[PDB]
């Protein structure tokens, strides 16, 4: 499992789904250090797009694999391999909007392999996501806990908006490997460090170019 | 004030102090990217070497201006100069042991300069710290809180023991300019994330190099 997952690793990705009756269609591509927890990715929207909403509601969406986790907690994602892993989230918004997700992981000839759904629903008209009035998400925490050889995790995040403030968006999600003969070493309860950052955008945001960098630690 | 720190600085530095009646003085010379949130040292204990207690309680004691403040949060320390800032913290560590440290940076031909002393007392005979069975701080984020002209951070820090567990230390610091006339852009609330990592020791930890990376980020 951690022997499939080297030092350097390629992604790949389709996303497909409806936000607010609009529906579309990305694909990603881009490369990572698995161990040191960096990964970059380069996303063009090929149907539906330009976006009448802002791309940022997708960005966390298009990678779990590239999370650097010190030897004292147990590695749940790389650990799945060869079989890969899937996940199901909800994001609920402040002012009312909701995203559901399902992402499937997979190793293929040693590329890794994302194939995500979303629906957006009840966005407000006039709120920023609908006008795109985003300007990205600030460093978030996500706590990890251990859930009958699944994983569950929770953040609460911080959409910036135009003009200085933030919209809080609730995340719950489930984590789930896809093996069934191996065993994995299950993780206690931690925490992982997230930071997304876009690089660069271009046409209405059709085009765009995100790094994360994440790193699981000890929580007390 | 941060037309003064560059890119890349250098910093000096010199603590001493008694932990559990042991008197010692240890040098530093290291340097870093302020900018980045990036800076490794280099620090020897010149006097009362080797320590009978773990180099760990004395390495978060050894630099402010190496924090990453991205573009909407004030930077209080860089703001400073070139008067430059003092800390006290007090270190509380679940099992009694207890550390005052005081500290004061100034700037002198473009060096960081460092001067910290150290009082530590009730460390537990057969502890962690004092059987020098200790593995490093886990990486850990500061809270920061503006307070009448000053911040003050608090955290719990979490060292690691042989065998795999934890001795949990709070820390409560103050940190105030020595800026006393001259506006300073205070920020509002934040969070600090620090990695403090040993890269090299030899001669029974109379030798330490150690790497921080700090980053200010949104709470």
């Amino acid at each position: 499992g951690e022997e499939l997952i080297k030092e350097e690793m390629p992604m790949k990705v389709v996303l497909e789904g409806t936000v607010n009756g609009h529906q579309f269609k990305c694909t990603g591509e881009g490369e990572g250090r698995p161990y040191e927890g960096v990964q970059t990715m380069r996303i063009k929207v090929i149907e539906g797009g330009p976006l009448p909403f802002a791309f940022d509601i997708l960005a966390t969406s298009f990678s779990r694999t590239f999370v650097k986790h010190p030897k004292g907690i147990p590695d749940y994602f790389k650990q799945s391999f060869p079989e890969g892993f899937t996940w199901e989230r909800v994001m609920r918004f402040e002012d009312g909007g909701v995203v559901t997700v399902t992402q499937d992981t997979s190793l293929q000839d040693g590329v890794l392999i994302y194939n995500a759904k979303v629906r957006g629903v009840n966005f407000p008209s006039n709120g920023p996501v609908m006008q795109k009035k985003t300007k990205g998400w600030e460093p978030n925490t996500e706590m990890i806990y251990p859930a009958d050889g699944g994983l569950r995790g929770y953040t609460d995040m911080a959409l910036k908006v135009d003009g200085g403030g933030h919209l809080h968006c609730s995340f719950v999600t489930e984590y789930r490997s896809k093996k069934t003969v191996g065993n994995i070493k299950m993780p206690g309860v931690y925490a992982i460090d997230h930071r997304l950052e876009r690089i660069e955008e271009s046409d209405n945001e059709t085009y765009v170019v995100q790094r994360e960098v994440a790193v699981a630690k000890y929580s007390n």
